């Protein structure tokens, strides 16, 4: 069933008929529990970990670094002398990440590069001693997923068996990326369901009161 059906199905089984507060409470509970099920279940981090241990990459490319969570997560799993190359376009996110990576005890494995992926990626062979990449983690700006994927290919950085692992492909979403790698026979795809984590996004309501043409 769809997630809407499941929410309704939960309400029918568990809320008091005719009591709106009981319905709301029921739904808030259903969601509060799934979210606790996802956070305690450690889904997102368990997935990344699993992919890395499954494929044992030695040259690993990360597009995007917020607070350095993903860098630490991935670098701690690499064998000695493996390299994580991290590209982040925001100097302030880059600075926190380096601090995070230093503090986490994995700086020996990380090469952090500040700048735009589209400019750095073509420099990887020439300037960073990369032959081909064993794995790519995409967690940067969603409009860059497909362009950078194509660019990696054009630049000769992908080989057969190179693993692309793309985060946040539903929310905020990277549908043009998904359409391309899924429909293309050059890529073999698996989707892993998850939910967002606090570090990734924030939301809010706007209240806008109309004042008249006046
Ligand atoms: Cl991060
Ligand atoms: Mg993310
Ligand atoms: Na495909």
């Amino acid at each position: 069933d769809t997630k809407e059906q499941r929410i309704l199905n939960h309400v029918l089984q568990h809320a008091e008929p005719g009591n709106a507060q009981s319905v709301l409470e029921a739904i808030d509970t259903y969601c509060e529990q799934k979210e606790w099920a996802m956070n305690v279940g450690d889904k997102k981090g368990k997935i990344v970990d699993a992919v890395i241990q499954e494929h044992q990459p030695s040259v690993l490319l990360e597009l995007g670094a917020y607070c350095g969570y993903s860098a630490v997560r991935m670098a701690r799993l690499l064998s000695p002398g493996a390299r994580l190359i991290t590209i982040e376009i925001n100097p302030d996110c880059a600075a926190i990440t380096q601090r995070m990576v230093d503090f986490a005890g994995v700086k020996d494995k990380v090469t952090l590069v500040v700048g735009a992926s589209q400019d750095i990626i073509p420099q990887l062979k020439k300037k960073y001693d990369v032959d081909t990449l064993d794995m790519v983690f995409l967690d940067h700006w969603k409009d860059r997923y497909l362009p950078d994927t194509l660019l990696l290919e054009e630049c000769g950085l992908l080989r057969k068996g190179t693993v692309l692992l793309a985060d946040n492909v539903i929310c905020p979403g990277a549908p043009d990326f998904l359409a391309h790698v899924r429909g293309s026979s050059c890529f073999e795809c698996t989707h892993y369901q998850s939910f967002l984590e606090y570090r990734e996004v924030v939301d809010g309501l706007e209240k806008a009161i109309y004042k008249g043409p006046g």
